[PDB]
């Protein structure tokens, strides 16, 4: 009872509406909200103490008391992981030691395979997450850790964590841990990437560092968060490509000249899989009464019998082709904000029935399972984005547009978007080869404690690649699809000139009417980019079909007129159409090189790439590069101005 | 509301009490219905013309007047795929080449990596999809086709088809097309083995050749039958294999000593996946009061400051781990069965609106996708049971128990279930080599008109194949838990008669009450399988602590030296000629009560029991092999399911 779009949409607005996140033990932290603390560093953390305080006190108070009598719990008087036989009474010791032994990363310098350290985004969101992960009065930390951890994040302060370690996350979480007890061998960022020791960046912010309590060590170090917040960008990002592709899908039905009944209501009522309906119902919206449906339906009733019935599958099965990425991806959002929301920790203290209980929620199976199958679905929407590619630069398949969206008339110095056509194929096929699940590989490890793992971590970062892989695809897509509207515009543009060059010409050459009928259903008909490179060839369509018209005319009418006159005026004509017609055709195409987009619902994608980026129709006389168009678009992706276009393109879809 | 197990439970009841399956267009068939269909022979179909006739009629009506007047339509009047260009009016014909053209796969004869042919089950659950997916009235198929349909299936008839081909089911459904034209090149068997030509086959049954009118061709060959067919059977065993796992998981907290604290619901009341919640309820449940939780708690308050003070993941984290593959197996289910109750067909028949709407609900992307899905979450229940039951093997984890759970005190000479052991890793490796995707294999096809395809049949044998590993891995733990069972008995009655030698030897040989506390305490805390095979061998774990504490008690007492000594040896003396005796009488006895107290005595009855096996060990003449087989055949059989639902007999809401 809802609609994914609108969900969507929801996230968007949070994501640049929000300026406060309320943790607390109770409001939902979305992936929203975690990309936003990431991201837009107006956003600060308010840590409510009219909550939490005192059922993280009573927990704290529970746990100091207690580990200090007898008592035997997993966290406090015992050692850690297959080590669990070693008792002991010395609290504080305990705790700082699993710390030291965890602090075991590697950062790397000049690492051509990989970033060198986990970037300050995630582990910002990681600190976020360990915080909330708290409020639920469960682990036994003081209050004032969770304090000093706001503050941290208030004021921009994190640890330098290394990219790789676990199989979640007790190293990663070992240098939030590092910084807090200000173990001069931890390096932190304070806002502008300076870097200094753990106890001065503590000092930069007004803070001494903490000497562990009972149980502190493992509540800062068991947990999820590293693979958690990761996943939460992660999907995030995923749920508005998402909603992108979907909606460049109806962008690519107006200028592949699809027909929209592929999207039609009952097609899908019949086979109701909510992410088929959904996606459908939203391409029906966007295609509903388009200025280029129009010029679809024109282009398809002109010689009907020698025209495909049906489009190909990248279109007309793009929505049953979504349904099952917008599901997968959809709840992987669910159950990765159900893990945001969690107490992942152990032992979990039950203090009002007095005792420690002994689980497994620092397990991140939840998230590395999702991550792998997200990975996948992502790996779906950019075979859909390749194939649709594929279809516009190929003439075949593009109903009329020129082979690579190549413009300049001369096609032996013009190669258009082949550059961007061959980059797809390599975008496309890493991507499918991300897709492999990382699940699959666990090992037991610890000593064979760890003898069941989740890879979360590992399985995010995969996935974030992914993403990144999928951005540049939609980039370039867009950037062709811009392409294709100038080329489509241009073609009817150029149409018109072709039909008043011919009717002119024979009215000029006292033409009969039989004549002119014939020759003007050619011009209509011949689609321009076959013959723009030389207009009076006799060996492309133009021609071709204007002197088969005139065959077809002389033998149709010889018989009261005169045969022989007719053929003077043929000649007359042919010869005024070699002095006129290219002449015009080029006029009209440099006046178009510095209007049916304009009533169309992707103006905002048009209009954002045309002219809020700078950008042209793309051919041998503008100077940009390809890279130089696609950069833009894709900076605007990866910055998410992209999503101003897309909400003004999706304003009042509702419901 | 809800709760997964529930729901599952729900599946197995339907699976053995229904008898007819509804085809009517508006009643569900469920992924438990078309398992039925194809697993017992006899639960017919009931094609329900009340319901449905109608609809069928009118827009086979329809389709039939567009054509006979004239003429345009992508069914009925165009050349099919990337030669949509191509008009005519030639209705019948265009329909009998485009099954010809389709006949295109091929059929195997001693394939060893491979079945060979599409199995027959697979093949009737096809016919069931194709016939379910009329009842929508939106294809142009004459409802005397559908009768036919339904009695075929009713009369075990079917087509051979080719294993491959299908990109998902235009080939596969060309056979079931080939079959009702009475194809001669299509060969069907009718029940017991026997094959004959398709028109003789129509033939046995009453039937004649059809001719095929405008559309139906079409109608035959587009759609996601058969891997929409093979994912609900598939669908089907993942959901009742799962709740054997969660189930199992139980049975090796009992006989691995574990902590049922790991399943308190406060637990995963803070970390709510539905999943994991609903698991650790069951979990829970099945543990609470158990006999064997008591053996567990005894075992760690003797020596507890040197015995682990939490279990192992496989055992611990087992709700955590099962909570995302109880999801996707749940909600795969759901996606499968959307799809068996679809009009998956081109062009959709909008009769009501005149109108012929050209579309592709014959691409099967739901299920490929959700079959890659469920394919690595039937990757991870493999992983989490090879887990279990490498920690079962290993005497160092599982906390008394004999390497290898091997029994005859003759270690030597019996090597225990190392042969399963072994077997166990070979199955876990290649079920994670097949989570591997197919849906990230898709290749541009049909003169690139099909340039995205959802390949869900190839993803659907995979995970089936998957599945077929996961059984093996069940079976093997299954059979590893009942030779536990006895092993932990077994461990309890020896424990209690070195206590009595001992006890009672003290007295004959007049020892102080101060050597006999501590040697008694000795024979309460040394696991007896870690000297079973020599007990009064010097070097073994026994002597050496009994040893110990005499001189701990001869220090002790200087409150008669010589004669304390005297008595010492004589006690050697004895332990030497009666402990083995004594033991080895308690253990033959044991050979042809704790269990019995057990949720999960069901289990152990049948495996025991109702399929006669015994203890592994020397003396029983039975190969590991024999004894797996008769679990796994029973697992492949369903009757795992009676234990099951014994089982959790009572779980309830
Ligand atoms: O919670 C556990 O069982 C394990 C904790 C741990 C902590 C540090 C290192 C290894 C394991
Ligand atoms: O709907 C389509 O595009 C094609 C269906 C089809 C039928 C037979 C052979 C190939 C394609």
């Amino acid at each position: 009872s809802r609609s994914h779009v609108k969900d969507i949409l929801g996230l968007i607005n949070t994501f640049n509406e929000v300026k406060k996140i309320t943790v607390d033990g109770t409001t939902p932290i979305t992936v929203a909200h975690v990309a936003a603390l990431a991201r837009r560093h107006d956003v600060k953390v308010a840590l409510e103490a009219e909550q939490c305080r005192a059922r993280v006190e009573t927990c704290s108070s529970w746990v100091q008391r207690k580990a200090e009598d007898g008592a035997d719990i997993y966290g406090v008087t015992t050692g850690f992981g297959a080590c669990s036989s070693r008792r002991t009474n010395q609290l504080s010791e305990l705790q700082e030691s699993l710390i030291r032994c965890l602090l075991a990363g590697v950062f790397t310098k000049g690492c051509a395979s990989s970033v060198d350290e986990l970037p300050a985004t995630v582990t910002r969101s990681a600190m976020l997450l360990r915080l909330n992960s708290f409020t639920y009065g469960c682990s036994g930390i003081r209050w004032e850790v969770m304090e000093a951890l706001e503050k941290l994040l208030n004021s921009n302060v994190s640890p330098k964590v290394p990219l790789r370690g676990s199989v979640s996350d007790l190293i990663p979480l070992a240098y939030i841990a590092g910084l807090l007890i200000g173990k001069p061998s931890v390096i932190a960022r304070i806002g502008d990437d300076v870097e200094v020791p753990a106890p001065e960046a503590l000092s930069r912010v007004g803070l001494r560092p903490f000497k562990l309590q009972a149980k502190e060590g493992l509540a800062l170090v068991n947990g999820t968060s590293f693979a958690t917040a990761l996943a939460s960008t992660v999907m995030y990002d995923a749920n508005v490509l998402l909603l992108l592709v979907e909606t460049l899908c109806g962008m690519f039905c107006e200028v592949i000249f699809g027909r929209e009944e592929f999207a039609h209501p009952l097609i899908h009522k019949v086979k109701p899989h909510p992410g088929q309906i959904e996606s459908a119902e939203l391409l029906e919206w966007l295609l509903r009464s388009s200025p280029f449906q129009d010029l679809s339906r024109e282009y398809y009733s002109i010689d009907k019998l020698k025209k495909p019935k049906q489009d190909r599958y990248a279109l007309r099965s793009s929505p049953q082709w979504l349904a099952p990425l917008v599901q997968t991806i959809r709840d992987a959002t669910t159950t990765v904000e159900t893990e945001v929301n969690s107490a992942n920790d152990n032992p979990i203290i039950d203090h009002a029935n007095d005792r420690a209980l002994h689980g497994a929620n620092f397990q991140g199976s939840a998230v590395g399972f999702y991550m792998d199958y997200v990975r996948i679905a992502v790996a779906g929407l950019g075979k859909l984005l390749f194939a649709q590619f594929t279809e516009l630069m190929i003439e075949y398949y593009s109903n009329g547009l020129p082979g690579n969206l190549s413009l300049g008339p001369d096609l032996s110095v013009d190669y258009g978007l082949k550059g961007l056509d061959i980059a797809m194929a390599a975008y496309s096929s890493e991507l499918q080869y991300l897709a492999n699940p990382v699940t699959t590989h666990v090992h037991s490890a610890e000593q064979h404690n760890q003898d069941i793992n989740s890879l979360a971590l590992i399985s995010a970062r995969k996935t974030d690649e992914a993403l990144d892989i999928l951005k540049l695809m939609i980039a370039s897509h867009l950037t062709a699809m811009c392409q294709a509207v100038d080329l489509r515009q241009l073609e009817e543009a150029l149409v018109k000139v072709v039909e008043n060059v011919v009717s002119t010409l024979a009215d000029e050459c006292g033409l009969p009417n039989d004549t002119k009928a014939r020759l003007l259903y050619v011009a209509k008909a011949v689609p321009v980019y076959t013959y723009l490179e030389s207009p009076c060839d006799p060996t492309l369509p133009l021609l071709l079909g204007l002197k088969q018209s005139c065959f077809g005319s002389i033998l149709a009418l010889h018989k009261k007129i005169e045969t022989d006159t007719l053929v003077d005026r043929l000649a007359e004509f042919e010869k005024r159409l070699s002095d006129r017609l290219e002449n015009e055709m080029t006029a009209v195409r440099v006046l178009y090189e510095k209007v049916r987009i304009q009533g169309s619902r992707f103006l905002p994608f048009y209009r954002f790439v045309r002219d809020e980026l700078d950008t042209g129709v793309m051919s041998a006389r503008r100077e940009q590069t390809p890279q130089e168009d696609v950069q833009k678009v894709f900076d605007a992706i990866a910055d998410g101005r992209i999503t101003v276009p897309l909400l003004h393109c999706l304003q009042g879809f509702l419901g």
